[PDB]
């Protein structure tokens, strides 16, 4: 009767998933983000876990999803967003609040954890989730636990600098875009939904967002068309890259992008060119969990050991 309790904490929203056994979610509940005082904020998580408690007669695990750094070598956290529970040592706190061992992960990881977990995936050991949304971030997963690595950061793919292949491919004065991190030429900025849009304007002096240019690819324009290419083609040379050091059975593709159905479907005939010959691409499929996968993945942190 063991129920598993997934949080997804947001800078608006804390969400509540609550699933069975077998994966399967059994009800849900959101509540705003308190941002006035650390103690309202473990109370809105605490009566959340109290009020399912009560539901399914259980004392359900708790995993929750934070969009920044869980857990520091001290019990930290930090998350810009959640201001609340930022410096406090959240998954201690909790786990004495709840008498229960609170799990805690980040965002990203919880979206990979939320695909590896999807009946059909759970054949693939290492599973490797790729965000190409708001930003670009992903996680790795290995047999159903996600590799979190020494600080939360396995899986920032977005960080790793344009490999000197996609100079041969976009030309060698190609711009360096400086990112958010301090670093000049991070993938993100040109994989992320801005980068798609940066891209066109790049080549076509026309100020059109992500929307706008599948719109147009989809009429057929000419434009649109060569973007997508490009923009394929970059993807899959900075993915060369990651997978020759990752090697993953699976790459599942979410974030706002991949609902562009090109992105998973054109993709895997351009990645041989990019892999050693003796390697095999990864299965690529875009994301079944979109909308639950952040409560899902933080559930899930208890399927392990
Ligand atoms: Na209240
Ligand atoms: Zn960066």
């Amino acid at each position: 009767n063991a129920m598993y309790y997934g949080f997804d904490i947001g800078g608006t929203k804390i969400a509540l998933g609550v699933f069975d056994s077998t994966r399967r979610l059994q009800w849900e509940k959101r509540v705003p983000t308190p941002h006035t005082s650390y103690s309202a904020f473990l109370d809105a998580v605490c009566e959340l876990v109290e009020e399912a408690d009560q539901r399914f007669g259980v004392k359900g695990s708790v995993g929750i999803g934070i969009p920044g750094m869980p857990e520091t070598e001290d019990g930290t956290l930090y998350a810009a967003n959640v201001p609340a529970a930022s410096g406090k040592p959240l998954r201690a706190d909790l786990s004495a609040r709840l008498d229960r061992d609170v799990r805690l992960d980040n965002d990203a990881n919880c979206f990979a954890l939320s695909e590896a977990w999807d009946d059909e995936f759970t054949q693939y050991p290492l599973v490797m989730g790729l965000i190409l949304g708001t930003g670009v971030g992903g996680g790795l997963v290995l047999n159903g636990k996600p590799i979190t690595g020494q600080s939360y950061i396995t899986g920032e793919f977005g960080h790793m600098r344009l490999p000197v292949d996609a100079l041969t491919l976009m030309g060698f004065d190609f711009p360096l875009r400086r990112c958010g991190c301090g670093q000049m030429g991070c993938i993100e900025n040109y994989l992320s939904g801005r980068g798609f849009a940066w891209l066109y304007q790049h080549y076509y002096d026309q100020s059109l967002q992500a929307p706008e240019i599948i719109a147009l690819w989809e009429q057929g324009d000419e434009q649109a068309h060569a973007h997508v290419e490009r923009y394929l083609d970059l993807l899959a040379v900075c993915l060369g890259n990651i997978l020759t050091i990752v090697d993953p059975d699976l790459l599942v593709i979410g974030g706002g992008l991949s609902n562009f159905t090109a992105i998973t479907t054109q993709l895997a005939e351009r990645l041989p060119r990019h892999l050693l010959p003796v390697a095999r691409a990864p299965r690529i499929e875009r994301a079944r969990h979109g909308d639950a996968g952040g409560m899902r993945g933080a559930a899930f942190l208890h399927l392990t050991d």
